[PDB]
């Protein structure tokens, strides 16, 4: 769990997950394992304690939110032809984001606090939460498509919850980066605040939300039988993602190599 | 006794005016009102089918200074304090049958039109959303403020998702805000907004337009049935969720509901 | 099993896997005549087969028009003839053929192709639906689109299915029933079209979409696979809707039929 800085507030049942406590700021296998590990642990305690409508905040201790998938790993596994290991990584990432999407199995309120740039998997992670709070500037998008890498952490599924299937498709293929304000007008982020005011915004959401715990839980039950993204669906999409990733040529791999270096 | 019905078999237009019995009490969905509405719906629907009338029109309106204040809070408090889940569930199921009937045109592929000339809160707002066309007069306020005392909203979510994103629908349902007709129009939650006292004229305009394309309307309804229509069974599973949550309302929520009844 | 595919003017660029289909090369009114529909479906199958065999990744197919309008929709003259003769069989056959044509664009000819509709003239009824079936719609200023046929009680195919991909089910219904015509600008703000450009700049706009899109072939193919298992409109669904369409069409009254008669003459 060295990759995470955890702050737990049992009294009010608010829990903070800070990524990149070990520090590129990406979803390394260690970070993914640490996140899923904590999600499972926290979810178990919440269930066992019978807590109603807990809040879980996803944040970052880095100057960026999260740069997405572990491109260095992708290049290694693709060049080695290790589909099995790549698929496993993808599935673990999906379990992570889906957990936020369904409230860790504890009907929790997941809040993404984006105070830096969120690219690829990073943007997907934010979209997996119930509420997205971003500061100015910040920059969010899936530019990885520009070297022909299909987004692999539920971008389409999560976006369709907020926008049309067609627009979601356009955004995913275009490879553009959007400002927090642009995303707000697009309905992809919920609140935009000045720099350094992110945490304050999160507290506002919590305070307002904590006044309707049963209503929240009920809403979550309804989502579960209606609009919720099925984990089984996301897994079938990971098969598509891995198959496409494994077909990346050296041009793409080399570009990914250069990106890692520039960011690292 | 709770309804003032005006039938025009000449042009197959049927007006349902709620709250005819008050002409003194609370303008809400009392058990009697719900029974009266569902009873008439079933009767009219069967009559229309037997007569084979194509694309009839049914208008939901109110004779009170408000459209409808929603669920019978006075009843809820009684049943909740008595622990009578059976009766509460039965009430909920009857309400769902009523709103779903409007949604599917009474089983006669009719055109449901909600004429909202007064405030529509909770169930009242949901009733309007269950119709195919919502006509509101300037100044009118609609919303689901009951969530503020932790009472989950019926078919609100189901109906809203027909007009807006699942994400936005969820946010609206949990915020507990009231919206003006003007705002609702820009949000896509109401279809037409006209000056006070012009509501009926607006309804007649919709009727005239629609009556000029009966076969096309019937076809559209057939398509809806095999695509986007909200399943009755789905709404009936949601009632289970609703009752389970309602039965857990604390004393403070009950007192708040008590006061609201008195005030209204 | 290849076979012969003059209602179309085809321009193929295998050098870059781009293929242009220009409707109304034979030009009566610029609508979906039985001849045009057969020409389109025939070419779609031929090209699709070639693309599949070649294993080409993310080919582009452009639907355009050589007429001053994009497409006026269904063959009203044919409808009136069949309806008055009570020939449901032939009417249904026509509808199903149209559905196969539009669905093919929707699913990229079964070769994961990127379908682009270049609308430089009015697109009515089937014409508007045809554009909505594509993945990208590029329109020029001044162009009007809509489904005014509903006005004489003719139900719009897959218009509803295709619109629900871009807008709410509720708004789709209203647009489907109102019978209004919308400008390219209006459609853009509504999310029903993707880009609006000045007159005569349509082709340039298409080239721009293609040039940029060609940088992400594998990504496109993957997206199409996801669409297939999630939000793509099933051919089965459209076929069931054709039954509803024909049953309604066969019930058109004298007034409607006469209105259709005059429309054909006016447009012709």
């Amino acid at each position: 769990g060295s990759t995470l800085r955890i702050i737990e507030e049992p009294q009010r049942d608010v829990y903070w997950i800070h990524m990149h406590a070990d520090l590129r700021a990406c979803f390394s296998t260690r970070l993914v394992d640490d996140i899923t590990g904590y999600q499972t642990n926290l979810g178990q305690r919440l269930n066992t304690a019978g807590v109603l409508a807990p809040h879980v905040v996803l944040a970052s201790d880095s100057d960026v939110f999260n740069l997405g998938g572990d491109l260095a790993l992708f290049c290694q596994l693709i060049r080695e032809g290790d589909r099995a290991r790549l698929l496993d990584y993808a599935q673990r990432c999906v379990r992570g984001v889906h957990a936020f999407h369904v409230g860790l199995g504890a009907r929790a309120h997941s809040i993404a606090l984006v105070q830096g740039n969120a690219l690829g998997g990073g943007f997907e992670a934010a979209l997996s939460c119930h509420t997205i709070i971003a500061e100015e500037g910040v920059m969010m998008g899936l530019p990885e498509v520009l070297f022909d890498l299909f987004p692999g952490m539920g971008a389409y599924s999560f976006m369709c919850q907020r926008i049309s299937a067609h627009l979601a498709q356009k955004i995913m293929l275009e490879g553009n980066l959007y400002s927090a304000e642009q995303l707000l007008g697009m309905g992809l982020v919920d609140r935009v605040v000045p720099r350094g005011q992110g945490v304050a915004a999160v507290e506002q959401v919590i305070r307002e939300s904590k006044r309707t715990p049963h209503a929240w839980a009920a809403m979550q039950q309804v989502r579960e039988m209606t609009t919720a993204v099925p984990l089984e669906e996301m897994m079938r999409i990971t098969e598509i993602w891995v198959d496409t990733a494994m077909q990346l040529g050296e041009k793409s791999l080399r570009t990914m190599d250069r990106l890692v270096r520039a960011q690292s």
